[PDB]
C-alpha cells in the first residue's frame, strides 16, 4: 500500500459534484527508479533529486492514474491519511507541466482522535482554477491518445511532512493517462527507488 510505518494514505479522490463523478481515486509492490522521472518535476530546488537525497528512501512513491474523465459543478480534492502518532501534518501539492511549477497548493491539518487511531482529513479541498479550466478542455478533445498526449507532460507531486519536526513522512508523484467509461478510473501504486 501508499504509505509508512508513520503515516499511510487511506483514501484520494479528486472529483466534480453537479452524485459525485470520480476523475481519479484511491481507497484502501514494483519498483520505479526515481531518476527515470526527475525531468519531470523541477531539477532545482524541492526537486525530487534533492528530496530523494535526504530521504528517507522508502517514504517515497509513484501513482500512475487512469482518470476517468466522462462527466459550473464543484470540483474538489478529498484525501485521507492515518497514523499511531500524533501529529500535524503539512500537505505540499505541486501541479507541473512540462516539468515545470504552474501551482503549488500547502495546507495544514492536525490529527483527529477515531477509532484507537489519529485520521487526517482534507476533505472538500476546492480543486484549484488551474486545474479546474485544464480539465474543462481536456475533455473537450475528441480522442483519448490526444488526451493522453497532453497528459504526456502533466505530473502532481505530493509532499507530506510533519510540521513540526519537518521530517518527510510521505512522497508520491502523479503521472497520467485516460481510461474510458467502461473500465472506469484506475490506478498503480509503484515504490520509488534509486
Amino acid at each position: 500500500g501508499l504509505g509508512t510505518a508513520r503515516l499511510q494514505l487511506v483514501e484520494f479522490s479528486a472529483f466534480v459534484e453537479p452524485q459525485r463523478h470520480l476523475f481519479v481515486h484511491i481507497s484502501q509492490l514494483e519498483s520505479v527508479d526515481v531518476r527515470q522521472i526527475y525531468d519531470k518535476f523541477p531539477e532545482k530546488k524541492g526537486g525530487l533529486r534533492e528530496l530523494y537525497d535526504r530521504g528517507p528512501p522508502h517514504a517515497f512513491f509513484l501513482v500512475k492514474f487512469w482518470a476517468d474523465l466522462n462527466w459550473g459543478g464543484f470540483y474538489g480534492v478529498s484525501s485521507q491519511y492515518e497514523s499511531l502518532e500524533h501529529m500535524t501534518l503539512t500537505c505540499s501539492s505541486k501541479v507541473c507541466s512540462f516539468g515545470k511549477q504552474v501551482v503549488e497548493k500547502v495546507e495544514t491539518e492536525r490529527a483527529q482522535l477515531e477509532d484507537g487511531r489519529f485520521v487526517y482529513r482534507l476533505l472538500r479541498s476546492p480543486m484549484c482554477e488551474y486545474l479546474v479550466n485544464f480539465l474543462h478542455k481536456l475533455r473537450q478533445l475528441p480522442e483519448r491518445y490526444m488526451m493522453n498526449s497532453v497528459l504526456e507532460n502533466f505530473t502532481i507531486l505530493q509532499v507530506v511532512t510533519n510540521r513540526d519536526t519537518q521530517e518527510l513522512l510521505l512522497c508520491t508523484a502523479y503521472v497520467f493517462e485516460v481510461s474510458t467509461s467502461e473500465r472506469g478510473a484506475q490506478h498503480h501504486i509503484y515504490r520509488l527507488v534509486r
